[PDB]
């Protein structure tokens, strides 16, 4: 009879993320208030854990910040880091984690869509091998991408490439917007760009990202967490929610979360019209 408060964090996927929750619950006649979009990561998790949130939509590999075990090998395997903030959370907490996403909201590098299909470009090897096999090609990126030590340089040293300066385009204060434009008009003669996994331009833009096989990224996969007294009540609501979070794997998170970020769409009519689309709603 309490109603169930639903949050999310203020970005674009937040915000699609958020009203799926919500809607998925309003549909089953569940009381619900809307806190969709509440704040950042340290504000949603700060309400969860004191009650002010009863369910968000919360990042796997954030687990490493919550229990203080940074630099765990689990946090870059997507199941295993499941597992674990699942395990930690519900014991520490008493908070469930449910069905998590198939994509991981984490920094790639987002190649041409023609580039990429010319060539077989699906993952990070197959870049390393089109580049020690002489392939055009030009990066545009953070100078912090470029530098810091876990980001190219961890790819470039996982997957066995290395790009030279005539191969980069350096940006100085980011972001992927940016970077994702300047590949998608070939700036410079960019063909590739920093990107998030399931960046809305990466889609609307007309690029391909790559996948990370070998782990080098942490992976961050959306999973709704609930209080455990809140699921005790509406137990079902762990079966409501595990085909809607199955299906969103990177391609279509793009594809919504371009809908709402770069074309302007209502998040809670692309959220809508996506649960109808597949038949929860």
């Amino acid at each position: 009879a309490s109603p169930v408060k639903v949050g999310s964090k203020i970005d674009t996927e937040g915000a699609l993320l958020g009203n799926i929750i919500l809607q998925v619950l309003e549909s089953h006649g569940v009381p619900t208030v809307n806190k969709v979009q509440l704040g950042t990561t340290p504000v949603v998790r700060g309400a969860i854990t004191s009650g002010e949130l009863d369910i968000y939509p919360e990042y796997t590999g954030n687990g490493a910040f919550f229990f203080k075990d940074e630099n765990d090998a689990a946090w870059k395997n997507a199941q295993q880091g499941y597992e674990k903030v699942k395990k930690l959370d519900s014991e520490h907490n008493k908070l469930i984690w449910l069905t998590p996403a198939p994509a991981n909201n984490t920094w790639t590098i987002a190649v041409r869509q023609d580039v990429a299909e010319k060539n077989k470009l699906t993952s990070l090897a197959d870049l390393s091998r089109y580049l020690q096999e002489g392939g055009t090609f030009k990066l545009a990126a953070s100078a912090e991408f470029i530098e810091r030590a876990d980001a190219l340089p961890a790819f470039e040293k996982a997957y066995g490439f290395k790009l030279g300066q005539d191969q980069l385009l350096s940006l100085a204060g980011g972001d992927t917007a940016v970077t994702i434009k300047a590949a998608a008009q070939q700036t410079s003669g960019v063909n590739a760009a920093m990107a998030y996994g399931t960046d809305g331009p990466v889609a609307a833009l007309g690029l391909q990202t790559l996948s990370d096989p070998q782990g080098v990224q942490p992976i961050y996969a959306p999973a709704p967490v609930v209080r455990e007294s809140v699921l005790r009540e509406y137990p079902q609501m762990a079966q409501w929610l595990q085909p809607v979070f199955a299906s969103l794997d990177a391609k279509t998170l793009q594809q919504l979360n371009a809908s709402i970020a770069v074309e302007g769409l209502d998040a809670k009519k692309v959220a809508a019209d996506y649960l109808k689309q597949k038949g929860w709603t």
